[PDB]
């Protein structure tokens, strides 16, 4: 199959302050929703969302990415790999069925944006124009990372998203928030006590709280501390790496860094493998309700 090329396309007659709705009543959901998850809120399961609609891209033929919203066909939300993602899918429901004119992949990625945003994270500028793509476009289970693994592992498995060592690991922050589910994943445990405020608590963490290899209630190891917070075997392997570690002091010792290129990596993440058309418009910077007064 020759690589594909997805074009961005414009919701017909939207701008920015259409967009600005969705991200509105996106946010004001995740206020009224907030006893989800023993009072975690749905902002964790929302960014999760976003990232494992992208993560199934492949830069070496296009397929997979954020720009089809193949997740809503039976294939992609039954994959093992996206387990308690459902519970985010229902959530967007109710928005979509409002906004019946998004894309579902722009509606999953701004569902990402939204939460970080809400949770006090960085502006994460958003472009729209995904376009829906039939079911046999779906890609094939398989394509997220395991958490079982070492930094060979997780460097190699981030070059097929054309991400470098500095971007996996801004990316890698994004584990502050929310937590591993055993029915889930086969991990139990948050990696933070800052379960819905998006920070750089993460790097803090990893290397200042003291961690033992345990098995936990699945029969799988992972890093616990007594603090009682957890790090899967791949979040521990930027510690045990010589050049994820450098990075990883980096971001716990600058949180204006840390959120300037969690940015960058996150967009780049939500867009890859979408062209966009030299004159389409430029990328949008919502404002949170708080900044709107809402
Ligand atoms: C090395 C690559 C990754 C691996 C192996 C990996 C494994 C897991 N991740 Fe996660 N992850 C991102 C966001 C979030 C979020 C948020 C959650 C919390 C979900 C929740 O419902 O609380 C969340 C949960 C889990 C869980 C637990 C799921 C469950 O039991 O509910 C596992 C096992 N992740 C990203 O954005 C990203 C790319 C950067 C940090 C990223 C990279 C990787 N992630």
């Amino acid at each position: 199959t020759t690589p594909l090329v997805h074009v961005a396309s414009v919701e017909k007659g939207r701008s920015y302050e259409d967009f600005q709705k969705v991200y509105n009543a996106i946010a004001l959901k995740l206020r009224e929703d907030d006893e989800y998850d023993n009072y975690i809120g749905y902002g964790p399961v929302l960014v999760r969302l976003a990232w494992h609609t992208s993560g199934t891209w492949d830069k070496h033929d296009n397929t997979g990415g954020s720009y089809g919203g193949t997740y809503r066909f039976k294939k992609e939300f039954n994959d093992p790999s996206n387990a308690g993602l459902q519970n985010g899918f229902k959530f967007l429901e109710p928005i979509h069925k409002e906004f019946p004119w998004i894309s579902s992949g722009d509606l999953f990625s701004l569902g990402g944006v939204t939460a970080v945003q809400e949770m006090q994270g960085p502006k994460i500028p958003w472009r729209c124009g995904r376009v829906d793509t039939p079911e046999d476009t779906t890609p094939d289970n398989g394509r997220l990372p395991d958490a079982d693994k070492d930094a060979d592992y997780v460097r190699t498995f981030f070059q097929r998203l054309n991400m470098n060592d500095r971007e996996v690991v801004a990316l890698m922050g994004a584990h502050a928030l929310g937590k591993t589910h055993l029915k889930n994943s086969g991990y139990e445990g948050p990696w933070g006590a800052a379960n819905n405020v998006f920070t750089n608590e993460f790097y803090l963490n990893l290397l200042n709280e003291d961690w033992k290899l345990e098995k936990n209630d699945a029969n799988n190891e992972q890093w616990d501390s007594k603090s009682g917070y957890m790090m899967l075997p791949t979040d521990y392997s930027l510690i045990q790496d010589p050049k994820y570690l450098s990075i990883v002091k980096e971001y716990a010792n600058d949180q204006d860094k840390f959120f300037k290129d969690f940015s960058k990596a996150f967009e780049k993440l939500l867009e890859n493998g979408i062209t966009f058309p030299k004159d389409a418009p430029s990328p949008f910077i919502f404002k949170t309700l708080e900044e709107q007064g809402l």
